[PDB]
């Protein structure tokens, strides 16, 4: 019955479709692609032309938003929510509260709401920060992002001269995590938290490969970490790095009146982190509809909604099932 | 403008909570009421108050955490509270929680008060996580753990067997289990899969160790669905490694996507001491439930119905961009 808007075709995108296949309670209603009229009339599927997007008015519930660009959402997103209900996962953290703020009016003027920066970080990551500090004032939030992909610092290394096209991996440290765990509580320097590792298809003119080390001395994205370069070809790239795996772990280390070690830990696991994130869009989106069948208006965060919200079962049945 | 708590019930718990809310800048103890003869216990315990006073503070009591002691009022008390303030409690009893709900928010609309219900790790923080898994993850299998802690029960339970001179026992998750779980092999677990069971005995005078043993190990409803092993040891060593106060678990929701990729999401709790960790989320929860009840919030909640933003004394301005 909930009508399903999809903007943007990449990983997540197809991630939501298929995703809200597992969610008996939701219809997809189209999917709406920059691509240009040039295709097979459409490929047939749900693609449609995003200048088709105003036609959907009263006939789409909720659109989520899959670009992967925080930059594009941020004229993306006012010019959807002021016409629909949204969801999406602006990962800018710092950018964070100018999304909101400009989500925020354009949602309150046009009636409708909009939910920002969900996922899994920010998102539920960010959930179980808030959770860890609110349980355990006295103490010690630690967040780790496991093996996999940051995007942002794939692109990053991309500006550097020499490279054609590469992917940088960010790893915790063990001995960072079971330090965390132990409940010690501590102080950790960014660089004994996690390293960083790259594989990198250069040449320009077969472009000096050691000059190539423009990553490590990065500012911001690399130097604060350990870094390790690699080489490799084109090939090899394509079928060894689909860096779709990911996870992290979000860990509160503190101390109840006494010195009593408390340990409060979150983490994922996730074979496709693009699918995981598309999962929790479309849990989120329920939550949207509910809140705005019930009159709520403007921009809100995970850290607004509570977790029955996301799910279609009724309040008695979640408690006598797993309260 | 500090929220003004009220501890009911002076046993483990409202000792925790009175030790939390010295954690928290933006609460106040204004009382704790106990059945107990006040006269008898010192006088310089300021906070101390008898039971029978407790409509006296009915306008100075924001937030009434219920710490029952243990008494049948641990569960018969709280309709009593609910009358006359807002409350909080840990109502642990899952199979008895939808009665509890209906009674509680039957006589907290009556009062025009809000009662919130079951918060703690399990039920309550636990609670959230099964939720958050399967609304995330809605294909796929969810699987509670309970750390390494004590069944009051079953310690009585060993001490009833002959040759037992005293004893405990924990319920310990078993790694494989947890192991299997956190990969993404989707499966259900049988009752012996995924707990053992471990007991400290002190034997009496000779007793026959071999027949302890096995009469704990083949004793009906407690332990004979499960692997348990049974060491040996004196009071001496009960008394010093056996307080018996941590506690933990693992709430495991292990999915898959549309494609079969695996998807695993993981909560866990390591409690030093249980008590004092199910105390400081009483607190955290009492102010969630102030901010509902001045804004009007009438009725029984649960930890499902509350937003994480409440359980912070910081701004929603501050929220976002400091953790968000």
């Amino acid at each position: 019955k909930i009508r399903i808007g999809i903007v943007g075709y990449g990983n997540i995108g197809k991630g939501v479709e298929k995703a809200i296949k597992q969610n008996d309670d939701m219809e997809l209603e189209a999917i709406f692609t920059r691509r240009d009229i040039n295709k097979v009339d459409s490929n047939n599927s749900k693609l449609v032309h995003i200048s088709r997007l105003e036609l959907y008015k009263d006939t789409v519930d909720v659109m989520i938003l899959c670009g992967g660009s925080a930059t594009d959402l941020v004229e993306q997103g006012p010019m959807i929510a002021s016409q629909f209900n949204t969801v999406d996962s602006f990962d800018n953290h710092g950018r964070i509260p100018q999304h909101f703020e400009r989500m925020d009016e354009i949602s309150k003027k046009a009636g409708n709401i909009s939910l920002i920066s969900t996922g899994w970080d920010p998102g539920l990551f960010s959930l179980n920060r808030l959770l860890g500090e609110s349980i355990l004032p006295k103490g010690k939030t630690h967040t780790f992002w496991g093996k996999g992909v940051s995007l942002g610092h794939s692109d990053a290394i991309r500006r550097v001269q020499g490279v054609k096209n590469g992917i940088q991996y960010i790893i915790p440290i063990k001995g960072a995590l079971d330090k965390a765990r132990s409940g010690e509580q501590c102080d950790f320097t960014t660089r004994e938290k996690h390293e960083m590792v790259c594989y990198v298809v250069p040449e320009e003119n077969a472009d000096l490969k050691k000059i190539e080390q423009d990553i490590k001395t990065m500012p911001d994205y690399f130097a604060d970490y350990n870094t390790t370069v690699h080489f490799i070809t084109e090939e090899e790239l394509k079928l060894n790095h689909a860096g779709l795996s990911n996870g992290g772990f979000v860990i509160r280390s503190g101390n109840t009146q006494g010195g009593a070690k408390q340990v409060m830990e979150f983490n994922l696991n996730l074979e496709s982190s693009a699918e995981f994130t598309s999962s929790v869009l479309v849990a989120y989106s329920r939550a949207i509809y509910k809140l705005s069948k019930e009159g709520k208006k403007g921009a809100v965060t995970v850290l607004d909604i509570p977790f029955s919200y996301l799910s279609p079962k009724t309040p008695e049945e979640l408690r006598k099932e797993l309260l």
